[PDB]
This record gives structure tokens, sequence and C-alpha cells, in this order.
């Protein structure tokens, strides 16, 4: 069903979580990712919320705030051989999150499916749930399913990455909430459970 309110809910919750950057940029694409955000089971970001992890949005490069001044210049996990550093790469979740905006749809930069939903997941991964992509239980399912969202090179071998991905088809919307269930039915039951 359509749930405008709770998108709404959601929206304020990120008001404690979302910071915006310093220079001008797109409001309007902007406001549509913290909207994409709001996808997220609220249940999650309250748990960032109370870890303190802020998503930050640039206007900038990656490697333009200070923080992240130390890969200046270096290549990403599975891109060795592109010549493409991170420099070039447009978002960054982990113990942080980082995005640039206008950078969300998949090519532009990267290959997920959203920007902000994938690195999003990977800090509620690390951070809520203790590198549960790590988990007995989740590398049973990507050893079947891993690679069945295709980027078998990438997806396929980084268990975060799968986690991360499927996370994100999971909550953008019901098209790719279905075709998650139908590639991947495991983990579609696993991230499931998850938010039960
Ligand atoms: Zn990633």
């Amino acid at each position: 069903h359509m749930d405008s309110t709770t998108i709404q809910q959601n929206k304020d919750t990120l008001s404690q979580i979302v910071v915006f950057p310093t220079g001008n940029y797109d409001k309007n694409e902007a406001n549509a990712m913290v909207n994409r955000l709001a996808n997220i089971d609220g249940k999650y970001l309250n748990a960032l919320k109370q870890n303190n992890l802020k998503i930050k949005l640039l206007s900038g490069k990656l490697t333009d705030e200070k923080e992240y001044a130390y890969l200046k210049g270096v290549v990403p996990e599975g891109w060795e051989g592109t010549g493409k550093t991170w420099d070039d790469v447009p978002g960054l979740g982990g113990s942080t999150v980082a995005l640039r905006i206008g950078f969300s749809n998949k090519g532009k930069g990267h290959d997920a499916i959203n920007l902000e939903l994938h690195e999003t997941a990977h800090a509620i991964d690390h951070i809520v749930l203790n590198d549960i992509s790590k988990s007995a239980q989740f590398k049973q399912i990507f050893a079947k399913e891993g690679r069945s969202l295709g980027n078998v090179n990438y997806l396929g071998v980084y268990p975060k990455e799968f986690f991360a991905e499927s996370f994100a088809y999971y909550y953008l919307n019901q098209d790719t909430n279905s075709k998650l269930k139908s590639a991947c039915p495991q983990t579609y039951s696993f991230l499931q459970n998850l938010a039960k």
C-alpha cells in the first residue's frame, strides 16, 4: 500500500541523521535522496541515529572532505586495473556514510541500483548489526545466491557488497523488491526476518 505517512515519519527521523553540505547544489535532488532513504525501515534509521551515524551529502568529491583525504589516489577493492580511484567514486559506506548529490542512479560512477541505499546498508551492516554480512548464516546464503543480482565478479565475490545491494533492492521500490524475491529468495527471506 502507499504509505506517505510512513515516509514522512522516516523523514522526520532523518532530520537528525542527514548532514547537508556547505556549497551550492541541487537542493531538490538532495531532498530526493533523503526521500529515497525514508524508504528504509525506521527501526534501522533510529539504530543509526542511536550510534550517531551521520549521512553526509556532498557537493564535491569524496576526497575533497578532510576525513576522506586518505583515499586520494586509492583504487577501490575490486576496481584494480581500471585506472579509477576513490576520487571519482560517489559513495562510501561503513563506519561512515558519504554521498555525492546527483549520483544516485546506477552507472553514475558506481554500480549500485541506488547509491544512498547501498552505502547506508553498509553502515547498518557494520555499525548496527556487527558485520552481519560476514555472519555464518549470511555466508551460507551468499554462497548460493551471491551472483544472482549480477555483477558476478564484484557482488558475487564480496559478501558485504551483496548484502548492501540486496538491501538496496529490498527497499528502493516494489519492482526491485520483487526482483530480489525472485532472484534471491533466501536473501529476501533473510532481510524479511531481519526487519520482522
Ligand atoms: Zn559498497
